[PDB]
């Protein structure tokens, strides 16, 4: 009995009217004493309606240009579609009717099944749009991946960006492609059976593009603040569907088959049923089968078990991993401490702050919760995403960072892609990438001039405003062909054709899954009706026999991956291998 708090009838922005009729404008201000609509240059008195609703129908139809005009001060729609000269222009009347999809024979993609594979839309191609990205399509599913993870595409300003700054949530970025490139490449990635996931900005607006004040300044409160302006105010309802008709847009009509929600802490709600819970109401009032993730680092399983969302980014054992491969202790990288038997237990416990005290420096607080109620596919696990790329000074990828081999870097793919929690992967990194995916951005002004030194000053770093940033983090895709790139390329290819094809990796359960640890050697256990699988990787300086490992149960004998396609039961430095 939830019933969608949305009516087509009632949609704010602009709406094709049926029978050929032309578009039904709406829009909410608080504020405003005159309220008229410009399309293609004519100004139109709008009608109140009361509660600070305003409506008009013209005979205008898709492709017409339009903003409001409030007090006498064109404004762009924060409803638009579509931008296309950028989020201080004219709006563009979409009708998502118009194009013919080919996936009706595709029916969504479960967490469990999903391998997700990170995109960001600029760089992940040299023209760095959706129709050349829709061209690697057929590699990405030979490769083995099953979810694409789209980088956020809301309309933000300048000529490129990590997606974070978006202002107009219901614009796709107009530099990627129009809303029917954006369309093709759902549903070629459809036909082809890949998910494709998009990474959505709940918590802020870009400080850029954000006109929802102009309106209506009760979008936002003075309680508690974003990045960038004044706090969501989630307590005002005309926001709350703000966000669930965002969400319930990208799913419906562009065929999204999930939301990867972006810094779900800071989406603050006190209301008797949180924004969270109701986003997923409102997502599965569509009918689909489509899911939510939530970017949420206070190990909560609430998120899952209350809100209704489907699984969580957790960080620990991303964290945990690469502390293990480079001893590092800036931030929050102080709170790990690495090694065989550390990895053992955060891998056993899901995450690894169930409530103990967190003790970085500016931090401190009793982090997590016991992660009992969480299933395996709940915990989304990985060993490079955006930001533990982006986030470093330069930029760098794990293979990259001082004192982290390859076949290190090898063997961190072999622990992640073997267990049965569901795993991401960041663009190129199959294939170790030589290229850094760094901080950039486009802004205008003193915005831009204030970014770049905002980043000077937080840690030469490369200046997140200059061409030369965005540039040096877009893919080589040529260099997978050869040397270690194509040795890493074809790990990543066995690994991932191994837990498609494997029955006992077929497991989904944490109760079949068992962790431990002998000296630098870390062991991952799996057993199920199907047989039994060990993982080892050793993560000491020395060579290690796999019959000299003191394990609690006999080790399987048949060697079914090495990481450097040993033929021997052997492990060198940094080595894994999978045993059955
Ligand atoms: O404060 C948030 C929630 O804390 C508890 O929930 C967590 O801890 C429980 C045991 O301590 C677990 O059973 C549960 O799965 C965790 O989410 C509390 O039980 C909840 O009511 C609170 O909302
Ligand atoms: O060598 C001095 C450091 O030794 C430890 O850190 C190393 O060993 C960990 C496993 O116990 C690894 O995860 C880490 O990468 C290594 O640097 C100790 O934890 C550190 O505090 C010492 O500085
Ligand atoms: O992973 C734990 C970390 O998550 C980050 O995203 C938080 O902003 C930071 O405060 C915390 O140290
Ligand atoms: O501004 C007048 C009213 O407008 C809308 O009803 C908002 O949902 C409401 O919270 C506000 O009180
Ligand atoms: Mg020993």
């Amino acid at each position: 009995s939830f019933q969608t708090q949305h009516d087509p009838r009632t949609r704010l922005g602009a709406t094709p009217l049926p029978g050929g009729a032309g578009t039904r404008f709406r829009l909410w201000t608080s504020t405003a004493r005159t309220v008229a609509v410009r399309v293609n240059g004519t100004e139109h008195v709008m009608t109140s309606l009361g509660g600070g609703i305003y409506e008009l129908e013209l005979p205008v139809g898709p492709g017409a240009r339009y903003l409001f005009v409030l007090d006498g001060v064109p404004t762009p729609d924060p409803y638009a579609r579509f931008l296309p000269d950028g989020v201080h222009g004219e709006a563009e009347v979409v009708d998502f009717g118009t194009f013919d999809w080919t996936d009706a024979d595709w029916h969504g993609i479960k967490l469990a099944d999903c391998v997700f594979y990170e995109v960001h839309v600029g760089t992940f191609t040299p023209e760095g749009t959706y129709r050349a990205a829709a061209e690697k399509l057929p590699y990405l599913k030979e490769l083995g991946v099953t979810a694409i993870q789209v980088m956020p595409l809301a309309a933000f300003d300048g000529q490129r960006g990590w997606g974070y700054d978006g202002a107009a949530f219901y614009a796709p970025y107009a530099p990627y492609g129009r809303p029917e490139d954006l369309m093709a490449l759902v549903d070629a990635a459809h036909r082809l059976g890949l998910g494709v996931f998009l990474d959505v900005v709940y918590n802020h607006f870009g400080p850029s593009g954000n006109y929802l004040s102009s309106y209506a300044p009760s979008y936002f409160t003075d309680r508690f603040s974003s990045a960038w302006g004044m706090g969501l105010d989630y307590a005002e309802p005309h926001m709350r569907r703000y966000v669930t008709g965002n969400a319930r847009m990208w799913l419906r009509d562009y065929h999204f088959d999930g939301l990867r929600l972006d810094a779900t802490p800071y989406m603050t709600d006190d209301s008797e049923t949180h924004i969270l819970t109701e986003l997923a109401q409102e997502i599965h009032e569509l009918g689909g089968t489509h899911l939510l993730l939530a970017e949420d680092h206070r190990n909560l399983p609430d998120l899952v078990t209350v809100n209704h969302l489907d699984g969580i980014w957790t960080d620990d054992f991303h964290h945990e991993t690469r502390v293990t491969l480079t001893g590092e202790q800036e931030g929050y990288y102080a709170g790990y401490r690495g090694g065989a038997e550390a990895l053992a237990y955060t891998i056993r416990r899901g995450w690894r702050y169930e409530g103990q005290f967190w003790a970085v420096k500016g931090e401190e607080h009793e982090r997590g919760h016991p992660s009992d109620a969480l299933e395996a596919p709940n915990f989304v696990y990985c060993i490079q995403n955006h930001d533990q790329i982006g986030n470093r000074p330069l930029g760098e990828r794990l293979h990259q960072s001082d004192g982290v081999t390859l076949h290190e870097y090898r063997g961190a793919a072999a622990l992640l892609l073997t267990l049965p929690m569901t795993p991401l992967l960041f663009q190129g990194q199959e294939w170790a990438a030589s290229t850094p995916f760094q901080f950039f951005s486009d802004h205008a002004g003193e915005l831009g001039q204030a970014v770049s030194e905002g980043r000077k000053k937080e840690f030469d770093v490369p200046d997140p405003q200059a061409e030369q940033t965005f540039l040096n983090s877009k893919l080589n895709w040529a260099e997978r062909e050869g040397g270690e790139h194509a040795r890493t390329l074809r790990l990543y290819r066995d690994l991932l054709r191994l837990r498609r094809e494997d029955p006992v990796l077929h497991n989904r359960q944490r109760e079949n899954l068992t962790t431990g640890h002998d000296g630098d050697v870390l062991w991952v256990r799996t057993v199920t009706g199907a047989g039994e699988r060990v993982l080892l990787w050793n993560l000491g300086q020395d060579t290690r026999a796999v019959a000299e490992v003191k394990l609690p149960f006999t080790v399987p004998r048949r060697l079914l991956l090495h990481t450097e396609g040993r033929e021997d039961l052997t492990l060198g430095a940094g080595e894994a291998v999978l045993v059955g």
